[PDB]
């Protein structure tokens, strides 16, 4: 009974993409992202509401929560759902030093699909 | 009195620094920093904790949080503080949809220095 | 100013605080909106979080003691307000603490904006 | 394997632990805690950050979260590491509606010993 959900991002809007931007000299970057290949609706209705990135240095024993991004606004205001003009988008970005390379793992959830995991691997060197 | 405290981003390393960097098809992409011209400190002691964005459209009775960013890794392990080797930089990304000009407000806090606040403009037309 | 400290006439936004217990630093504080007269808590108007922030009486700097956000507010597959699970605004904050001081609570409203509600903490 | 650590939790104070203090015509309220036999430490260097507490009714395809608590002070000021004398408890109430019983999760980080979860069945009726 797993709760996070994983699947091929190309054929899943739901599934966080990890993208390394840059991993030089210990320096790092990190895009996450929902809805890259098929795009996730943000809407009052139906959102992702956050990532949230964990990095597993090699050797280590245990990982590391990098951060976490929230995705606060969806359109929501007095007049009513989906009229404030303000849909804040399921992308983030982590920029952390990091003085080995390893494991990636992102989640992410959608306010009625649940929660969604994704991986990738850190390469310094 | 106030608890958020505000300064000179030149003079001060604690101010969040607004810049918006890109804006196509409709959506704003906003990055918040901490210590950009001045780097704050990231050690398990001592740390920027997180970001916070809000967005008060022109017209808007009421302001919006566009998100919020947590900096979650500063050193830890279980081989004793700032060994870990992983420390998140207190920077952050927001993209979001946005049809008006408006004001920016980002919050930030400092584990021992109390919290911040910085403000820009967004202009859109 | 955004942050938004008095109620109107028949909506209460601001963050109520009660110190359930003190005793000998070891203390116990509630955090609610709208706990006599219910905020409402829609996918489309709801109540997101509440932080608590507590300066001590000699402290320079205020402490964010923790935040806490309320995440389900009806939404479902069959639509809105179909879920049947609502988180309501109410928070409690367990900590310690070696002198009385300020607690400021600030909190969210999706459509409303930003509130602030202040008390003491006093120890002895 | 999984990031998530499960255990006994009187053999492992890690474990989160949920507490159903009330479920009744409709209005549940959970407590949820780290170390209630036996307290983690709660040290500048070491402690626990946040747990988060998931519900999935019974026939519901999709779990949702219910909410996240954040606890956020561990002693640390101007003056160093576990000095503020302000220490946030790693315990968490969260109240709200439900319409069917189902099963609890809950999960917990600590800043140097990794992910944990908990599980537990809530009955309304
Ligand atoms: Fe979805
Ligand atoms: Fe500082
Ligand atoms: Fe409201
Ligand atoms: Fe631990």
């Amino acid at each position: 009974m797993e709760l996070f959900q994983t699947a091929d991002w190309k054929k899943q809007k739901h599934v966080p993409v990890i993208e390394v931007l840059r991993a030089e000299g210990g320096v790092v970057e990190v895009k996450v992202s929902v809805g890259k290949e098929i795009p996730h609706p943000n809407t009052t209705e139906h959102h992702i509401a956050w990532i949230e990135l964990v990095f597993q240095p090699e050797g280590s024993k245990f990982p590391y929560v990098v951060g976490r991004a929230e995705f606060a606004a969806h359109g929501a205001s007095v007049d009513g759902p989906n009229t404030s003009g303000v849909y804040t988008d399921p992308v983030a970005v982590f920029a952390f030093k990091a003085e080995k390379s390893g494991k990636l793992t992102a989640f992410s959830y959608c306010n009625i699909h649940g929660l969604w995991m994704g991986e990738a691997t850190l390469s310094l060197e």
